[PDB]
């Protein structure tokens, strides 16, 4: 068979389910990096993806994406006992009072942005939300973060995931970032391991500082650097979903007067913003033994792909996938392997993002002040999704002119 990672690379969040449905199957065999791949979508493939008597995820994370994107030795890398165990560190600083606290923060770093963006007149919406979020989850992890530093910082955790996809120079900044944050973040484990640093008892910076592992040992710092980061890093991240917020309330008729008016719609429209735009790219596994699958071989350590985009587009489930429709969320069961925008299954016992609540509470935050606290306007621009990028973004970054508060 031939090698498709060019081809996938071209079209990477479209790629498997367009030869699904040239197919008319929910997999097909394809080959990347030179290496045979099995491509998964759908509801009943995310079931199978999830099981981990099938599937581990031990060395499958190619190394370019460990250099730049996620770190060396991060929970994504795990499995077993062992996975679940440093799993269970990331969920619990996920109460609902923290997550509040995180959407807290934020807000209060939006509103302190508003007068740099209202003096510069045109804003590249995008570009502008790297460093509020930056500051917030900085303050809410226990994180120091002079205001003379929060700028750079903030272009080297955008870098680690919004140039790591680039096939460019911009892929060797990704590098120097994830060099360059790995090390920062070590300073600020060994810091507060020495006392140095304050970080509070209730704080991610602690958690990940003092966490044991299953003997008892705590994590060398570079791991811990690097599970830190794991954090900071997809907080920023939130950006990408904060600029789809936008752009939907700008391309899509009706849903601004639905979210001003009706108080339940927000929770609506955030799930159907994480539906419909293209963010995370497909996961990767290894096939754990030899077994077989709606007619489609898995041999022991077969390299599986499991699409979120294309799953989260099937008709099957969602009937109308290619309309942009909050209220469809409604009839949701609240299925854990057919609405995948983060990963599918259990967060305590597989690689499921532990993060959603915070994007949840960050993006009604988002959805809250561009409809009822920040006015701007829109110049004729390029709003398409361009599909080719890693992550996807409107072509435009999605442009705003005369940016304020007072309304
Ligand atoms: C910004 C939008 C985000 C997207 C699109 C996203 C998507 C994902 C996806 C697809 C996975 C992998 C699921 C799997 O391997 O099966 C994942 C895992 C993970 N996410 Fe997120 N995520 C986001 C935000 C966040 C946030 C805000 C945090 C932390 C505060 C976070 C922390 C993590 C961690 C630590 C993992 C690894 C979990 C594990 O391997 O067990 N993510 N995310
Ligand atoms: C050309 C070399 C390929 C590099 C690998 C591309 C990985 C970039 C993926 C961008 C999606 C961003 C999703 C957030 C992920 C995260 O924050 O953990």
């Amino acid at each position: 068979g031939p090698d498709e990672t060019l081809s996938l690379l071209a079209d990477p969040y479209r790629f498997i389910s367009r030869q699904c449905q040239r197919l008319g199957a929910n997999a097909f065999e394809s080959r990347f990096l030179l290496k045979k791949t099995n491509c998964l979508k759908g509801a009943k493939a995310a079931e199978i993806f999830y099981d981990t008597t099938r599937f581990e995820r031990e060395g499958a994370m190619p190394v370019a994406i460990q250099k730049t994107l996620l770190g060396q030795g991060g929970v994504q890398g795990l499995d077993g006992e062992t996975h679940r165990h440093r799993k269970q560190m990331f969920m619990g600083l996920m109460t609902p009072e923290r997550v509040r606290a995180l959407a807290q923060l934020f807000e209060a770093e939006w509103r302190r942005a508003v007068p740099g963006w209202t003096r510069k007149g045109e804003i590249v919406f995008y570009d502008e939300l790297h460093e509020p979020l930056t500051r917030a989850v900085c303050a809410w992890a226990g994180v120091p973060l002079p205001d003379d530093e929060a700028g750079n910082r903030a272009g080297e955790l955008r870098a680690l995931f919004d140039a790591a996809g680039s096939a460019s120079p911009r892929h060797l900044w990704s590098r120097l970032a994830r060099r360059r944050v790995d090390a920062w973040a070590k300073r600020i484990i060994e810091g507060i391991r020495a006392g140095s640093i304050g970080s509070g008892s209730g704080t991610a910076a602690y958690a990940i500082a003092w966490h044991r592992d299953r003997h008892d040992d705590l994590l060398s710092p570079h791991v811990a650097a690097v599970e830190l980061v794991n954090v900071l890093r997809p907080t920023v991240a939130i950006a990408v979903y904060i600029t789809f917020v936008a752009h939907a309330l700008q391309t899509c008729s009706g849903i601004r007067a639905a979210l001003v008016q009706q108080p339940d719609y927000a929770e609506l429209f955030v799930q159907e913003v994480r539906r419909f735009y293209p963010f995370g790219p497909a996961v990767v596994a290894r096939a754990s033994q030899d077994f077989e699958w709606e007619g489609m071989a898995f041999p022991e350590g077969r390299q599986v792909v499991l699409d979120l985009y294309g799953s989260n587009h099937d008709a099957a489930t969602w009937a109308d996938p290619q309309e942009f429709r909050p209220e469809r969320f409604r009839a949701w069961d609240e299925d854990s392997f057919n609405f995948i925008p983060q990963g599918g299954g259990d967060h305590y016992l597989g690689h499921r993002c532990p993060g959603e609540w915070i994007v949840l509470a960050i993006m009604k935050v988002a959805a809250h002040l561009l409809v009822n606290a920040m006015r701007y306007d829109v110049p004729d621009q390029d709003l398409s999704i361009d599909f080719a990028r890693l992550p996807a973004l409107p072509k435009s970054g999605f442009v705003m002119r005369n940016v304020h508060i007072g309304g």
